[PDB]
């Protein structure tokens, strides 16, 4: 049965907002080579979907919980966001349609993905998305807050797709929708909900992004009833199959 001591390791990856995350090969068969991300702990985390994280083992060691996770090659989508600073309309539809479905599906777990930000939206080898650092139900980065979230009058599932369309403006503008000088500053732009449109936007994300960035969280796009149905029949992705896109077959527009 697993142990600490079936896995090398290779290097860490780096320190952790949820423990330190090691790069370990695995030394006894029957995946004897495979590389895996070990996650170190001193909540649901088996769940199994193409853009979800997969858990393969996980072992307790007095006091540590072992989490042997997979390892995607591509890195996050924070880091390249730096250093391309924005992606095309094209990019980000990709990413986005692949995270709403991983997303919906979490959902229906009744997960509530509260740490949905590109640090935590890992790329594989081929430039596919996978999300990490999920699990809690019974619930942070501000700038992606939900306004219900800020005034904890609530948390639902709501708040994941505010949070989704700060994701959606931030890929695409290189900026987030609300930033104040501090902490207290940006949430009370949260609040307030004003946001300016940049005009190089097509109509199509400007509309999506409204429907996102609705303060009263009845309001807001995905709140049914059809749910992410809601979300994923928006005109923004008119364009996207979502029955290959679930199947891996849409090519990624990055390739790492
Ligand atoms: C430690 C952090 C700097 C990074 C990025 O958020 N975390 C990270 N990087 C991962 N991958 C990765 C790939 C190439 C270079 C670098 Cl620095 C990280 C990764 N793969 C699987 N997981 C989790 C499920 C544990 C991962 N987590």
């Amino acid at each position: 049965k697993a142990d600490p001591s079936h896995f090398e390791l290779l290097k860490v990856l780096g320190q952790g907002s949820f423990g330190k995350v090691f790069l370990v090969r695995k030394v006894t068969r029957p995946d004897s080579g495979h590389l895996y991300a070990m996650k170190v702990l001193k909540i649901l985390a088996d769940v199994n979907h193409p853009f979800v994280v997969k858990l393969h083992y996980a072992f307790q060691t007095e006091g540590k919980l072992y989490l042997i996770l997979d390892f995607l090659r591509g890195g996050d989508l924070f880091t390249r966001l730096s250093k391309e600073v924005m992606f095309t309309e094209e990019d980000v539809k990709f990413y986005l349609a692949e995270l709403a479905l991983g997303l919906d599906h979490l959902h229906s777990l009744g997960i509530i993905y509260r740490d949905l930000k590109p640090e935590n939206i890992l790329l594989d080898e081929e430039g596919h998305i996978k999300l990490t650092d999920f699990g809690l139900s019974k619930e942070g980065t501000v700038e992606y807050m939900a306004p219900e979230v800020v005034n904890r009058q609530g948390h639902s599932h709501s708040a994941d797709w505010w949070s989704y369309g700060v994701l959606m403006f931030e890929m695409l503008t290189g900026s987030l929708p609300f930033q104040g000088k501090d902490r207290k500053e940006t949430m009370t732009l949260i609040l307030k909900a004003k946001l300016g449109m940049p005009q190089f936007l097509s109509t199509e994300a400007q509309s999506l992004l409204r429907a996102l960035f609705k303060r009263n969280p009845a309001n807001r796009l995905g709140s049914g009833p059809d749910g992410a149905e809601e979300i994923k029949r928006h005109v923004f992705y008119s364009t996207i199959d979502w029955n290959k896109l679930y199947r891996r077959e849409i090519k990624p527009p990055f390739k790492p």
